[PDB]
């Protein structure tokens, strides 16, 4: 009934797209969602979109996307809630669904304590 | 004797490096390092070489740049080497000083859970 997507800026090299697709594989495996997909903005796929509507097909009528970026960019503020049509202006139009556009990472400690590890050569 | 200097994209919106200097502080108030500096690729200061250089300035001989970036970009595997001339080709030059260059984030499970807490509205 609810689906999660993760989305991600995407790259012309594909350590980008390897990223959102261990993170998809280990929230499979918590075993918290019905349907899980990923989507990138640029340059891969699967893209947005295609995510949106691959979770409407598998009969989400609430669709949670995440955006796996640390910051808050551009592509966070505009293109993103332009894509999924949160945003008057290569559209997907959902039925009677409603897409919920959660927040990215940002300064979480967990950060700090992968951040200090990363230091460390752990 | 040794610093560490967090290393982000830089964007014209702020977030970014609001971003890095939240993590500074968090970092600084852990209490694991004798100088801690940032510097932003791109758009913003400090730069880069400027944050190496002001930790080399405090008499730091071992550098530990760490890159605060998800996933492994043109920007960690060209740019930024370039910037801190650990590949050969604005140059910094520093004397008999290591730089220690780490890896990104990557999928760590604390992003997961970050991810999942994201979801949720949390
Ligand atoms: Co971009
Ligand atoms: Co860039």
């Amino acid at each position: 009934m609810e689906a999660l997507v993760l989305v991600g800026h995407g790259s012309r090299l594909p350590y980008s797209k390897e990223l959102l697709v261990k993170l998809a594989e280990k929230v499979k495996e918590r075993n918290l969602f019905p349907i899980v997909e990923i989507g990138l903005m640029e340059f891969s796929e699967p893209t947005i979109p295609q995510a949106v509507k691959k979770a409407i097909e598998q009969g989400a009528k609430r669709i949670i996307v995440v955006p796996v970026f640390l910051a808050h960019g551009i592509h966070t503020t505009r293109d993103i809630p332009r894509l999924l049509g949160l945003i008057e202006d290569k559209l997907e139009i959902p039925e009677d669904v409603e897409i919920i556009y959660r927040e990215p990472i940002g300064a979480d400690d967990r950060i700090v304590d992968i951040i200090i590890d990363r230091a460390f050569g752990r």
